[PDB]
């Protein structure tokens, strides 16, 4: 199996698309920006319904890290379908769920005293989480940053703050959340060039809380929670500075504040270590976690201070968390994960890092490039100096990378998000670096950017 | 296999138990009333961890309308898994999620134009029925019943009025949201019994909404929809008049306010009609489905007039949404409902509507007995003409029915839920009544309650 | 002074009504059905501008309690206007504002430790009770009644519930208000008749609050306070059980949730009481009151039990309260309610209860009379089964009571509110009555109402 | 009468003192920092309850702009006490209310088609100007700017948001208020020099609006109106870049949003010109009012774009609203206005302007003035670069003058309003500008801060 499509959208593909327009919602699908209708997979190769090979690069939106169909993943599926599928795992017990939260407990950040809850999606999580902090601090209020994308239900919509038609005549979502600028070293209202100056970019978003919330409209003291994703994903897959939770720490336990990781996407071993947190040195008291935990079935986790958790029963619950299917998938994937794929990911760092600074020199349309472990993104400016956003150019680039068999998904209002599977080899790497390039060689040429 | 009851909880369960108030969060498992911790399945029975066996009467919380673990179902899953699992269907297309989402269409309530929006939960299902009321009516508030239960996300939990704990500490949740007393025909503000007289208490339902909202602080055209339960789940299993969606639906179309019904529960032929609502003889502009139609796996399902689906891309999305093994399962387990299930449940409905009219005219204690198909819900009152509930009693009752090898849920302050699976023989319904039955008679004795 | 119309409106009347549709905002003004265009005012009687003179029964909507032009109130503000207007009492002390606010605690219901915010209107008082009650309880929700009026603010809004168009398209005002029926003795959701049986109707009320939002979806311990009108003054005039707000306070002690009683329109001593509630024999942790105290002035005042005052400095504030000039007409007016003013209306009492008796008797086109003091209401009905508003025919008799000197207001969808002021004789007492029954009768022959 | 202070809390000021504790709230009084205990006013000096005789400099808060007891004010007064007091203005008419309004629409800002909806203070004009925008516009959602001060109701507590104080316990209050940096030319948050460089400021904050609202969480056109004061009163008294209204207009227009420009402080003359919002070049759709319009009299008034009135009636009104008396005060002092005092302001600003820029050289206490017409602010930072606020400095310096015979207020978190009744003479002022150095001059030695 290697990259190998003729047509694209094939005739088959052509009719699933039609079809899928006649019978399913307006979400997030765009027929002329991603024509991909996978039928199956292999390793790190979708195989669309016209048959056409494309090497991945966004892992089913994040959603798989330790392979699109793992051996391991799926022997453990089969495994406890013949003894349970469901059990109610919120009215009786079954153990699955428990071994689960117990080896979830046990990876979790820090050193710390934690329980578990179990959910069916990010959403879910980050809506336990919202409860948890309401419950456990008494406070009903929330800081996020504009940038963050949380979810889309009514707690996590509040909190998500990517793009506006998010929101479209959703308001009003739950009362309380206010946002500040994300400290995003290409983008923030200061003008700041954070990778040069992260600690002046570090001070003008605590300052920013600190002066124009705390001290004017917002009383630190009613702030159940800060919610912040320690790489933003759907915000362009933005990298704070490396101090940045740290001062953010500091801020939050001078008022008694929980700080909530939302590692939804940029958790299970993505960025070269289990959570993405561990690189900026904090201990979160939430850190939430869902798509890649369940290895392509639905699952949602909330991890927690222990002494967080809810009083009384009753308070939250659902029927569908404590599958076992889900909970056999997991405990796999977090083997895989633990024998190989998380130093696989620090290992192919330097390659991603070296490949894409080198496509960073050449082409001129190419603004700012940055990543940890195999969490990557490339943002594609018109001008560098004004940061324009080439929205049309970035469909371009993935369409015509379509074309040429390497499978990519945007991220933000202009760049791309490369996330392989973390089973990926170095010749699958440089095969999908290689394609990449071209895409953008292309579109370069095409609207006459500079190639350096 | 037969039921089979020694020492419960064994001394297995007993340490799962432990290990599970160690890890996990506190949500509505109870050691004292559910101590039930399941090992594995087959057929219509529970085999717990210490290798009791028990007759299933609670379905996993009506979940396994299929059985606990169908042939088809776990076939059509590990047919699916030799291809992909999870394909990014929020991002790229697929054509399982577009079968299911046909399928699902055709199947729904009336003869209308009907498009489905995939979702991982009955609360990301409801969830999405709001964003798609919402977004079509450019309307923001909701009506809802005082007894409903539509899920624990902040948006959900504005339209759920079950339990005051499932609320404790979450103020604000999503505004917008009023509730009015449900048509119980046994427990309502105005006394009247709605089983004797269906109309008077419709009316009165009625009256409420018109004249104390409408007509005084609810403006009719500010009302985007009308949640309801055809049956209330968490409610006690409260079966409304026949009439009562009739009228309702008049005064909906009256302010153009969308009827939204809520069949994560009483959904998939367990009433012995594919949707819960068929029984009343109305089209809802909006069904919302999960738990049962995944067999198993965690699904979601928003079925809605194509005339509401959202303008725009980017209003509403889910990474988990339209998963292919979920789908698979969901095709299997409907095609189970028409080629036998449904049919079973007809067939089964007068066998409880005897033997619990039977059970009311002997045990005092018994209040109210009333269900449809296969969805039955005794309440248990201390007394018959002050109605005051009789919890201590449910709860014992349960703890009975569990020594003798018979899996019940409680619903609402003082009832008892009888869901056994579709798959369900006649024998196996007279068994797991016989030792229901039982379960009163000992809990009667023991408090001196009458028996006729 | 005698009543004395020609033509009303007359030709100054006409170009002022014109040029107030031109230059003001659409607010509760009727051309068609409150035309009075007033000059000036002498002891009970309005001069329009075309030198009409019509009986007064408004009193200002209840707030020339003491007079429409009092000697003693006029001479105590040209006295203050002699020393200061406006002293900033928000941030400066003066002792004028000190006085009346001794004054206020010293004559509030009961007996117990006092405080008082001085504002500048009802809403401004109900809005000031809502933040004292929030900071005090740190609870953040309410209970209203359905038919209840306390202003036109985004919080009171909430608390209003009278009409819809006053909430039309508003959403979202302050969240966390839940509204129940006020037992109105005539028209209730239960059919009761409540002047019949007043512990019936006293129950249902009751029995809803704690059944169907404590036990289900309103968290008893999470609300702040309840809003109350001892009799609603924008609902009709509708008087409740006189063991009402007796039952209310056993349950709002119950779970620690404070009693507001709101005066606004039935204080002063309107109802030959200085507080309403008084005939209630219970005493409220808040008063509000406005409109009469202020005797022809704007002012605001909220008296609450001294615990709960807020802690710190800075929560709430006015720049405008506790007004010298407001203060000095406040303290004249309240001496003379104390000095002859409250005695004439308890005096008065049984003239209206009898001359009302012998109109229900007279005439079915009156359906309800009911009221305290010199505060009345007649319900004016289609049929007296059916109860239909007779919203039509109470507008006529406005327009035909005006025709024959005497001016009236609406209250409520069909009824009329008789409120002059505490200074009218006997002999103006009936001259008014006479008219009334008048306007009736003309409006009865002409639909064919009934004449017995 | 000169400044003559012998004393101060005086024997029977500081009886008063320990009376206003026993029957009044806590709101903003503070008795070591403002014991000033006033008994009567004449001309610009305040006369306390000891004899003591302070020259003005805080006009009651702003409340008096054409002096401390206007003459032709009180003659106005007196006049209206004898024909009519109260007319319910909102129910019935009466010719006072309409020939303000009328004058109102005169005198608003621009040349356009204006309506006047009538109320009793800031808050209420604000309540207002939120329904008046909500009903027209029919979006829910609101920009205010941080420092911004717009009253202390559940509306206006949303969009002021100047210290958490104020918000204390409060959440939730309105739903849908964002903030945005004010373009504060002393503290934004760039660090931007806003008099050096204006339009690098003006761009930051639309900049932020633009870029950091609109493109991420708050769509465009689901906000009604961006609340501003032309200069942030309580907010420490902030003149805003010259052409910042001109740059929001842009932006406002090309989103359909109304510009809502509260005068409540800043208006009636009080910069040398009728509305402050003139010298900035913007005609704004709806004008906020009260405080000085009834030159001592509590009254309120929202001017706006007639297209955006009340379609229907009962949508809002007020009992209050419409009172001759004040009505009669506000026609008089709009009067002064015209002829004499408004040219008086533009007359004293260059002395204001030469003799703090006098201090600003002087006293390195001062780190920034700034103002129009007889609007000034003097903000003291410990450190210049710093920026630090001296609270307690600036606690010392107002009671350091109040000593002296000064009557001064403080605004913001660490400085001081020089706001004197626009009648003060040439000879008055230069006295108040002395005795204010005097004040500086003591607590700069006092604590060893440089005076050049
Ligand atoms: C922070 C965060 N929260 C929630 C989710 C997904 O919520 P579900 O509960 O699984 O529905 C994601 C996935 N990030 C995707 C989300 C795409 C979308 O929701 O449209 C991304 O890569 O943009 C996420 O990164
Ligand atoms: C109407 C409705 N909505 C939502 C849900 C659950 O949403 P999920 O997304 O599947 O979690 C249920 C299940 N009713 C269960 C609820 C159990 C609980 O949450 O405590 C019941 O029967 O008690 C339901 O009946
Ligand atoms: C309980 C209550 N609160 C507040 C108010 C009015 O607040 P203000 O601040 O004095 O405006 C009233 C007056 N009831 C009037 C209301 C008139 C109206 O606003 O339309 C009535 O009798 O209709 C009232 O009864
Ligand atoms: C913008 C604005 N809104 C409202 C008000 C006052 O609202 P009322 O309806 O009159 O109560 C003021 C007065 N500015 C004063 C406010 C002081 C205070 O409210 O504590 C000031 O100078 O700070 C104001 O400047």
């Amino acid at each position: 199996l290697k990259p190998n499509v003729k047509e694209i959208p094939g005739p088959k593909a052509r009719k699933v698309i039609e079809e899928h327009h006649k019978y399913m919602a307006t979400t997030t699908n765009d027929p002329n920006e991603y024509f991909l209708v996978i039928e199956r997979a292999e390793g790190v190769y979708w195989i669309d319904v016209d048959g056409n090979v494309l090497l991945d690069f966004s892992s089913g939106i994040g959603v798989m890290n330790v392979g699109l169909r793992n051996p391991k993943v799926i022997e453990a599926i089969k495994k406890q379908l013949d003894l349970v599928l469901h059990a109610a795992g919120t009215d009786y017990y079954n153990p699955y769920q428990v071994e689960l939260a117990k080896k979830l407990v046990e990876i979790a950040p820090g050193d710390i005293e934690r329980k578990v809850f179990l959910s069916n999606s990010g959403t879910e999580a980050n809506e336990a989480a919202l409860k948890i902090a309401k419950w456990s601090t008494n406070r009903k209020m929330f800081i996020a940053f504009i940038g963050a994308f949380h979810g889309r239900t009514h707690g996590t919509m509040s909190l998500t703050a990517s793009k506006p038609v998010q929101r479209s005549r959703m308001f009003p979502t739950m009362p309380g959340v206010v946002h500040v600028p994300y400290p995003n070293p290409y983008r923030n209202p200061w003008g700041i060039d954070g990778y040069e100056n992260p600690d002046e970019l570090i001070n003008r978003v605590i300052d920013y809380i600190e002066e124009y919330l705390f001290e004017h409209y917002v009383p630190a003291e009613e702030v159940a929670g800060i919610f912040f994703e320690p790489i933003q994903g759907e915000g362009g897959y933005v990298v704070p500075p490396k101090n940045f939770f740290k001062e953010l720490k500091k801020l939050a336990d001078k008022h008694g504040i929980l700080l909530i990781d939302d590692e939804v996407q940029m958790g299970m071993g993505r960025t070269g270590r289990m959570w993405a947190i561990e690189h900026f040195d904090i201990v979160p008291d939430i850190v939430t976690v869902a798509k890649a935990l369940g290895g392509g079935i639905p699952i949602g986790a909330t991890i927690f201070r222990a002494d967080l958790d809810f009083g009384v029963s009753g308070v939250h619950s659902n029927t569908f968390g404590g599958n076992t299917v889900a909970a056999a998938a997991a405990l796999a994937v977090i083997e895989e994960l633990q024998n190989g794929l998380i130093e696989n990911a620090q290992k192919l760092e330097p390659l991603f890092r070296e490949r894409l600074e080198e496509m960073k020199e050449k082409y001129e349309i190419i603004g700012d490039v940055r990543g940890l472990g195999l969490a990557w993104g490339v943002e594609f400016v018109k001008d560098r100096k004004t940061k324009e956003y080439a929205t049309k150019e970035r469909g371009e680039i993935v369409v015509e990378a379509l074309k040429r068999g390497l499978a990519l998904l945007g991220c933000g209002k202009s760049a791309i998000r490369l996330i392989p599977p973390l089973i990926i080899s170095e010749e699958e790497a440089k095969m999908g670096l290689d394609i990449f390039e071209e895409a953008i060689k292309v579109v370069s040429e095409r609207h006459g950017y500079k190639i350096h």
